[PDB]
C-alpha cells in the first residue's frame, strides 16, 4: 500500500541498457529525489507491451502484490511509472544475474557457494509459497546476485501480468498448468543449472520435443561435480506426480545440511583454493553493499 | 579486528574529488573485488600527514577503534590503506555533509528534521561517550546526511590521531576550530565528554541559523577572551527560549554544569514531538517529514541498516 512509490517520469532517467528479456529491457537508471541534488541508481525495467493489454487498474494491483514481497531472497518492487508504458524500479544489483555469475566464474567458484545458493533459492520460493504467490518463471536468468554471498529471486509475477518450455514442469507444457510444485521443478532445472556452470538445459534439443523426452522418461543428466544425493533431489523435483515432488521447506533444510560439509555432495577440482568470505570479507561487503537482515550463511 | 579490512593499493582507485578538510581530501572511490570485474562506489579519505611520527601500527590501532563503532548515527570505518599515504575508506553518502545540506535547503527545512537531527546527533554522541570516545571535532561539517532523514557522525578520533602542531592561534585558515571548542579545550587543551557537549552546542546553533558561521567577524584569536567575558552566539530568530536554553547550557564555563548527550537525547525528542511549539519557522505545515510511502522508498534504495524511527509530531 504504502509499500509501492507511483514515480512521475521526471523524477528519473534511464542512463545505460544493461539486458533484457521475455518481459522488458533492463535500464541502470538514476533516481532525483524532488529538490534534491544527488542521482542515486536504480534498476529500472520497462515492459514490452501488451501481449492481450491489461488495464491500468489490474496493473496497478499485481503491481502492489509484488511490492509487497517483503523477503531476504525475493526482490522487492519499490516502484512504477504508469504512462504510455509500464516501468519497474528496483534496488539497483551491480553483480548482475546469478546465470552470468556462474558462467564467467566457472570452475572457481567453491562448493560452499553453490549449496548456499540453492539454500537461499529454496527460502525464497518457500516464502512466495506461504504467500500463494506462483513464480511461474524460475530459472537462473531470474536470479539476481546483490553479492556472492547473497542472491534474490527477480520477476515474480510478470508472467502472469503479461515460453521457457526447457524449465516447465510436464502438466504446465501439456495444460499450462502452474503451482507451488511446477515452481519446484523449474527449481530442479534452476539447480541443474547452477551445478553445470550455467550449461543450456536440453541444450540442442527441440523445444517441440521436450514434453516427448519428458514422458519417455529421460532427464538432464547428472552434473560432473554433483555427487547422488544432490542429484536426486534434482529427480525428484521433476517426477511426473507433483504432489511426489519435495517441498521448498524440505529443500532449505537438506540443502543447508549439505552446505555444512559441502565437500561431501559437491567434488570439484580445485575446492582447496575458493572457500566463503572470511568475517572482515563478508563484514566488507555487508557493510557497504548490503545492510538488510538476513540469515547467516551455512558453514 | 575482523572489523577493519586492510586493503592494498591494487583493490580500490579513487575516481573524483569530493571535498577538503582540515583531516585530509575526500574522494568517491571504487571498490574492485578480488576476482570480480565490478566496481562498488566508496569514500575514500587521504589523510593529512599526522604531526608526530606514529608507529604505524598505532595507526592501525586507532583505525579497529573507529572500525569498532556499531550505531546507526556513528559512521564506521570499513577499511583502511597503509601505503604513501593513510587512506580511509568507508560507505560513500550520495548526499553529503548536513552543514553543506541545510545550506543549499535554507527556507525549506521544516522544524521536524531540525528537532530530529539533533536527536539523532545527541544519540551519536552518546554512543561515542558509551563506547568512551572523545569526538574533539563535533561541528555540522562532521555530520553526514545518509538520507534527508538519518544523520551519523563522522571523524571522530582524527583530531587525536593525528594533531595539530600548535595551529591554535592562527587566524580560522588553522586546522583547528576554536570557534566550536570549549575554554578549557582552548586553553588548555582539555577534551572531555563535556567539551563533546560544548561542540553539540555550537552544532546545533549551525543547524537552527541555517549553516552561519560561529562568531563570524570576530577573530579566533579572540574567542576564549570573548568566552571569559561571558558572551555566546545569538539566538537564532527560529529559536523558541527554550532551545536556546539548552544551548547556553552546553557552554556553560564550568563543564560538569554543561548537559550530558544521554539528556539532550530525552530533550530533544520530547521537542520533536511538538515541534511547533519548540521552533518557529513560516510555511512549517508544508514541511513534514516523509509520507510511509517515500520513507519506505528511501529505505529499500539508500538505508537499509536498522534505525531508531524519526521522533513524529504528536
Ligand atoms: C538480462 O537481464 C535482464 C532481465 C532479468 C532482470 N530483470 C531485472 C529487473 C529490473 C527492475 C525491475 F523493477 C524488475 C526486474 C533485473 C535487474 C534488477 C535489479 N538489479 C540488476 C538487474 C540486472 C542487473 C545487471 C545486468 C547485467 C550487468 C550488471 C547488472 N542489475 N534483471
Ligand atoms: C563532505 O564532507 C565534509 C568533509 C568531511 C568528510 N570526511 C568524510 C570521510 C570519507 C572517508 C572516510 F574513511 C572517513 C571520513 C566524508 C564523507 C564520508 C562518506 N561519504 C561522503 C563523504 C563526503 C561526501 C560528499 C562530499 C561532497 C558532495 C557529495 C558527497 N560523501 N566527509
Ligand atoms: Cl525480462
Ligand atoms: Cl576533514
Amino acid at each position: 500500500q504504502a509499500l509501492l512509490r507511483i514515480l512521475k517520469e521526471t523524477e528519473f532517467k534511464k542512463i545505460k541498457v544493461l539486458g533484457s528479456g521475455a518481459f522488458g529491457t533492463v535500464y541502470k537508471g538514476l533516481w532525483i529525489p524532488e529538490g534534491e541534488k544527488v542521482k542515486i541508481p536504480v534498476a529500472i525495467k520497462e515492459l514490452r507491451e501488451a501481449t492481450s493489454p491489461k488495464a491500468n487498474k489490474e496493473i496497478l494491483d499485481e503491481a502492489y502484490v509484488m511490492a509487497s514481497v517483503d523477503n531476504p531472497h525475493v526482490c522487492r518492487l519499490l516502484g512504477i511509472c504508469l504512462t504510455s508504458t509500464v516501468q519497474l524500479i528496483m534496488q539497483l544489483m551491480p553483480f548482475g544475474c546469478l546465470l552470468d555469475y556462474v558462467r564467467e566464474h566457472k570452475d572457481n567458484i567453491g562448493s560452499q557457494y553453490l549449496l548456499n545458493w540453492c539454500v537461499q533459492i529454496a527460502k525464497g520460493m518457500n516464502y512466495l509459497e506461504d504467500r500463494r504467490l506462483v513464480h511461474r518463471d524460475l530459472a537462473a536468468r531470474n536470479v539476481l546476485v546483490k553479492t556472492p554471498q547473497h542472491v534474490k529471486i527477480t520477476d515474480f509475477g510478470l508472467a502472469k501480468l503479461l515460453v521457457p518450455i526447457k524449465w516447465m514442469a510436464l502438466e504446465s507444457i501439456l495444460h499450462r498448468i502452474y503451482t507451488h510444485q511446477s515452481d519446484v521443478w523449474s527449481y530442479g532445472v534452476t539447480v541443474w543449472e547452477l551445478m553445470t556452470f550455467g550449461s543450456k538445459p536440453y541444450d540442442g534439443i527441440p523445444a517441440s520435443e521436450i514434453s516427448s523426452i519428458l514422458e519417455k522418461g529421460e532427464r538432464l543428466p547428472q552434473p560432473p561435480i554433483c555427487t547422488i544425493d544432490v542429484y536426486m533431489i534434482m529427480r525428484k523435483c521433476w517426477m511426473i506426480d507433483a504432489d511426489s515432488r519435495p517441498k521448498f521447506r524440505e529443500l532449505i533444510i537438506e540443502f543447508s545440511k549439505m552446505a555444512r560439509d559441502p565437500q561431501r555432495y559437491l567434488v570439484i577440482q580445485g575446492d582447496e583454493r575458493m572457500h566463503l568470505p572470511s568475517p572482515t570479507d563478508s563484514n566488507f561487503y555487508r557493510a557497504l553493499m548490503d545492510e538488510e537482515d538476513m540469515d547467516d550463511v551455512v558453514d
